[PDB]
């Protein structure tokens, strides 16, 4: 696994709480490893993360089954208590097993509905969300987005917001109003900032003064981003979490949460699906498909000032994975 | 080829007798080889197996056609003998055909109604199947099963009787019988031989060589015999095929085809799921008292010197 | 691209100019470079070919538009007038884009009803066509082919004429016509030319062909038979290695009702050929010695001697 240890000691997030019930079983992909998420049937059971293979025979244990809090392999019904000690081998039943029969198992956290997984020893905390415990605030998820690109392509492009007017129009502006104003950026030890930036939407309801928005955003680690938005009657913020399944490959995910009416949820999740498509659409395109760092390189304008600080603070970091 | 020399030297199934009729052309890859079988039009003419390659300009004799004892290629007519020597070619009909214009041959025999094949020069002769001589037993072939694994992992988890109370439940053992007994196995000039042990019906089996097994199960009121013939399409691929013998009721056919073809399909499942793909010889594996046979199978391939397949 | 310098200084022919209308926007591929091609909305605008690729962010250019006689990206909206340099960026439209702001641009020639394009600096002109401008031709054009081998194998295929009776029965041959006379060829500094021979068909039953290639992506055939002349100019595009499109621009002097049934056979026999080259091992055409690979009879001459001048002229792209 070639990831940058900067990434190996880092939180992703690989799946939503709602989607891993008592007994279940799921599979994941993080930085290149292929991972087990399984849960005992008890309520309020905690998530185990393991690396998806059985020391024995090298079979998926997520083909086995969850039974009395172990993990079961299919294929000689080894099992593995929660820690991934293998406590029983059906075939010698009177037998300890070997020492050495132990699955790899990762550190998880569960945070704001959603599963953290880090495959290392984790130097950070997992990034704040300050409405979570906020009871103005409602919140929804959106569906999991796979996304043929690098995960940093991906936050290139979320971070990036002269293309508003092009990809979004009829959403977040049109082809005439396109100019974009001076930007404030600053990365320092809080992360990766921008500052308060207009956004001039287009207009949908003519009964209704223009719903001109305010965005700022905040990066604390490359693959997370906390986003605030202030409309004329309502405050949407959003927790952006990629998935970096491997270099080239990501899966975005959005937790929202707004303090306007619980009925906007569904308005919302298909506002939000609209402008992701529009940028997985050219996200599946860019060449080449990792983020290159400071075929011609990339040319850079003052708007650009956002995505030029992201990648200098990428080579800061020492990211080697996923960019070129 | 890029196999072993052990492994060119032996003799894999290749297809059945009844799917290669006078004057048919077939397929079958082996070892890396494609390779191609053609037979006259002359009922009980030989099998010709010979890599699937015209010299000229290397297009698969396979898309060729029998004509009066000869294979022809479909680019430019050349004619080819059952020895594969070039008799004929019809741009220069009068001309010598030259000594290089030859389709590389391979060692073919038919035996127990199976297509038998050896890419090098066969040191041995097919291995046995006794009960073939016996009209006391009935026969019966399975289809072919087209793996995605190793043929080293495909003969390992035939081999591998720990299993069979956990994938097989029903048909091999019972999740509540699932201790294994003592194991007895022997790795000897004969093969590979594993002891009688009881099944929750007593079963024993003995591998002449890597990807022929043969294997006998006795029940109170009959018993069954097989052959088990792993084709090595190359290193990460396979071809599984079953010669049943049963001395019991001819009716039980359909049955006992049902049972293999769900045992086969629960290997299956596992067998592609395996990483790597490749059978790793001696993270790496761990062995309990149970794998044994599965630990000397692997020591064997070990001295036998396979790299083909493995690791 | 790791093409050998003497195929990125040459002309390929990479699409039909009516594939091109004005106002469109098409791509192509041509020895490892995606292109893009597109036009002004005017009649009779010339033909742009592009790198496929915003110096910007790096999106295809080919996902844009075309407006007011430039190519506009759709990720920033940049435009590009028809030299492909920037003209205006929306985000700051009082800036002057920087000079780095300019597409890779590529040479372009419309000729014979066919866009050529090189990706260097051309040493050659585009191939010559005497009959183009003879009005006792009629012309017609094949759909373009794409096919799964090498195009030096494309080529080889066509200039090898003994296989003319068995894959082509019925058309240039019959297989009890099979045999060859001795064939004319020659390999010099204009290429590589085959002698007037003598193909079957159903003084007798026979025509009369012969070929030329300037270049070895280029095939100019000529084929009489009792009166009637067919020309026709064969161009491979070298897409890569292992990947080539085919087409054909197709003159003769007898009557306008033969077009379709000159198109469908040479339909026919391309569709009769791929099948032999998609099945071919390796993929790449193989290149003469310093189970054998390949043998080599009398009738063989000409596609020896394309082996040899490929070698000579220093091929080893789409060669092995
Ligand atoms: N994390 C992010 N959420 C999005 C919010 C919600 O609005 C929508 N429509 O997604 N709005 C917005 N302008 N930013 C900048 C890039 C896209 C986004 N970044
Ligand atoms: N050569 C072999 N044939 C198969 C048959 C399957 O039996 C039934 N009843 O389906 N019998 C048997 N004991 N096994 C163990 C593993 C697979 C197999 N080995
Ligand atoms: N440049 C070439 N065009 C093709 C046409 C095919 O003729 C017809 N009637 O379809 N004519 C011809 N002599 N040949 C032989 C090789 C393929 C081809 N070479
Ligand atoms: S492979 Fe998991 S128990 Fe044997
Ligand atoms: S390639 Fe077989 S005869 Fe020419
Ligand atoms: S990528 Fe083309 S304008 Fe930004
Ligand atoms: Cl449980
Ligand atoms: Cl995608
Ligand atoms: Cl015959
Ligand atoms: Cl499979
Ligand atoms: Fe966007
Ligand atoms: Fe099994
Ligand atoms: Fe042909």
């Amino acid at each position: 696994t070639t990831a940058d240890l900067i990434l190996i000691n880092n939180w992703y997030v690989v799946a939503k709480v709602e989607d891993c019930r008592p007994g279940s079983i799921t599979t994941a992909h993080l930085l290149g490893v292929k991972l087990v998420l399984w849960r005992s049937h008890e309520q309020n059971s905690p998530i185990q993360v393991w690396q998806d293979y059985c020391p024995h025979r090298g079979v998926p244990l997520s083909m086995g089954e969850v039974a009395n809090n172990t993990l079961v392999c299919p294929y000689h019904g080894w099992r593995y208590n929660q820690a991934g000690k293998c406590v029983q081998i059906p075939a010698h039943p009177d037998m300890v097993p070997p020492a050495s029969a132990q699955a790899k198992t990762y550190h998880c956290q569960e945070r704001y509905g959603l599963v953290w997984v880090c495959l290392g020893n984790p130097v950070n905390d997992i990034p704040s969300f300050p409405e979570w415990d906020d009871p103005n605030y409602h919140k929804t998820y959106t569906k999991s987005y796979l996304i043929q690109a690098s995960p940093f392509r991906v936050m290139d492009n979320s971070i990036d917001v002269s293309h508003f007017p092009f990809i979004h129009e009829g959403i977040l502006g049109d082809r005439n109003h396109a100019e974009v104003e001076d930007l404030e950026v600053k990365v320092d030890k809080d992360g990766l900032t921008m500052g308060k930036y207009q956004v001039h939407t287009s207009k949908f309801n003519n009964s209704t003064k223009d719903d001109s928005m305010v965005n700022w955003f905040r990066l604390s680690h490359p693959l997370c981003q906390y986003c605030s938005t202030e409309a004329s009657e309502m405050r949407t913020v959003d927790l952006m979490v990629v998935t970096p399944i491997d270099e080239d490959n990501s899966v975005l995910r959005y937790l929202i949460m707004w303090n306007g009416s619980k009925t906007l949820e569904s308005k919302i999740l298909a506002d939000y699906d609209q402008v992701i498509e529009e940028d997985i659409r050219i996200l599946h395109s860019q060449q080449p498909t990792r983020l290159p760092l400071l075929l011609p390189q990339e040319i850079h304008v003052p708007s650009d000032r956002c995505t030029v600080a992201y990648r200098r603070w990428l080579k800061e970091l020492g990211v080697t994975y996923g960019v070129c």
